């Protein structure tokens, strides 16, 4: 699915990411907009054989299993392609277990990159919530 911006903030606050671990519901639609392109089905292959699936770009090294990544470890315990769903939940559920880990957002290199310390309640602008 391709979702459009404000279609999916409100799901996001649906599923209780606004203020998640304190990060405002800016901040992870500027994270899914450059991750995935709001697209449920982007996947992207990294160099160390592991590969990045769904809105949130949710690896398999650590966290969900694809059945070709050695020594995953499947910490969210789930098959990978379960993230590539038409319904976020797999994939928020699993997002509130990396950004509890101890580095905060700074686990998705595209948003320490590109919306870490940017104006982000932009990306919530002129949407009903
Ligand atoms: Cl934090
Ligand atoms: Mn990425
Ligand atoms: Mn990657």
């Amino acid at each position: 699915k391709v979702f459009g911006r404000c279609e999916l903030a409100a799901a996001m606050k649906r599923h209780g990411l606004d203020n998640y671990r304190g990060y405002s519901l800016g901040n992870w639609v500027c994270a899914a907009k450059f991750e995935s392109n709001f697209n449920t089905q982007a996947t992207n292959r990294n160099t160390d054989g592991s590969t990045d699936y769904g809105i949130l770009q949710i690896n398999s090294r650590w966290w969900c299993n694809d059945g070709r990544t050695p020594g995953s470890r499947n910490l969210c315990n789930i098959p990978c392609s379960a993230l590539l769903s038409s319904d976020i939940t797999a994939s928020v559920n699993c997002a509130k277990k990396i950004v509890s880990d101890g580095n905060g957002m700074n686990a998705w290199v595209a948003w320490r990159n590109r919306c870490k310390g940017t104006d982000v309640q932009a990306w919530i602008r002129g949407c009903r919530l």
